[PDB]
C-alpha cells in the first residue's frame, strides 16, 4: 500500500498518513546561506567502539544493518541532543543514476545516496515508544558521492547478493560503522520526521556537511537489489528517496561557521 512507484509513491502517502502534510516533515533542502551557526550546540559525540552489528535485512524498501540496542554499546550524544541515543540500524537511500538518490539536498544539490544511522532516546525504553515522542529519534545523515571506493562499505556491498529480495536477511556480525563516517563531524540540524510511512514527527536530524565517496561499482551493487519478494516480478530497488518537503516554521542550525 506504499512504495516508490508512480502509483504508490510519495505523492500518495498523505491519503493513508495525513501527517505527510505536517509541520515538521523530512527531508528538506538545506539552504547553506540561510542556516545559522548555533553557539548553544555542544560538541557531537559518536561512541561506536562497542557496537554489535547482528544482521542485514532487505525490508522491501531498503536494507537495514541492525545492531544490538539492548545496552549502550553504540551511542550518539551531544550536539543538539539532550541525553543518550542508541544505534538501532543504518540504511541508505539511493538513486537509479548518480545525479539523484539523496533525501536531503544542499542548495538544491542531490547526492547519489544518503546514509542514515538511526538512534533512539534511551529515556523512552524502546524504539517503538521513542517514535511516539517529538525527541524520540536522532538520525545521523551522511551524503554519498561517487568517486573513490569507501573501504569500510565493501563488507556491506558484498553481502547484498544474499539479501536480494524483500524479506531476506543474513547474519552480519562484527561490522564497524565507524568505517562509514567522513573525517569531519560538522553538521546541520533541524527537527523533522521519518521519511517513510508512518512519517512520524519524532526525529532530530543531524546531517553531516562532508560527504563520503563510494565507487561506481559499490553504488551499482545497491541498484541490483529488488523491492519485490522472491518469485514476484523483479523491480529494481532504486530511487527509494522521498523528495524535499516544505521547511515551514523551522530554522536549520549549523555547528560550524
Ligand atoms: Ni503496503
Ligand atoms: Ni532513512
Amino acid at each position: 500500500h506504499w512504495g516508490y512507484g508512480k502509483h504508490n509513491g510519495p505523492e500518495h502517502w498523505h491519503k493513508d498518513f495525513p501527517i505527510a502534510k505536517g509541520e515538521r516533515q523530512s527531508p528538506v533542502d538545506i539552504d547553506t546561506h540561510t542556516a545559522k551557526y548555533d553557539p548553544s550546540l555542544k560538541p557531537l559525540s559518536v561512541s561506536y567502539d562497542q557496537a554489535t552489528s547482528l544482521r542485514i535485512l532487505n525490508n522491501g524498501h531498503a536494507f537495514n544493518v541492525e545492531f544490538d540496542d539492548s545496552q549502550d554499546k553504540a551511542v550518539l550524544k551531544g550536539g543538539p541532543l539532550d541525553g543518550t541515543y542508541r544505534l538501532i540500524q543504518f540504511h541508505f537511500h539511493w538513486g537509479s543514476l548518480d545525479g539523484q538518490g539523496s533525501e536531503h539536498t544542499v542548495d538544491k544539490k542531490k547526492y547519489a545516496a544518503e546514509l542514515h544511522l538511526v538512534h533512539w532516546n534511551t529515556k523512552y525504553g524502546d524504539f517503538g515508544k521513542a517514535v511516539q515522542q517529538p525527541d524520540g529519534l536522532a538520525v545521523l545523515g551522511i551524503f554519498l558521492k561517487v568517486g573513490s571506493a569507501k573501504p569500510g562499505l565493501q563488507k556491506v556491498v558484498d553481502v547484498l547478493d544474499s539479501i536480494k529480495t524483500k524479506g531476506k536477511s543474513a547474519d552480519f556480525t562484527n561490522f564497524d560503522p565507524r568505517g562509514l563516517l567522513p573525517e569531519s563531524l560538522d553538521y546541520w540540524t533541524y527537527p523533522g520526521s521519518l521519511t517513510t510511512p508512518p512519517l512520524l514527527e519524532c526525529v532530530t536530524w543531524i546531517v553531516l556537511k562532508e560527504p563520503i565517496s563510494v565507487s561506481s561499482e559499490q553504488v551499482l551493487k545497491f541498484r541490483k537489489l529488488n523491492f519485490n519478494g522472491e518469485g514476484e516480478p523483479e523491480e529494481l530497488m532504486v530511487d527509494n528517496w522521498r523528495p524535499a518537503q516544505p521547511l515551514k516554521n523551522r530554522q536549520i542550525k549549523a555547528s560550524f561557521k
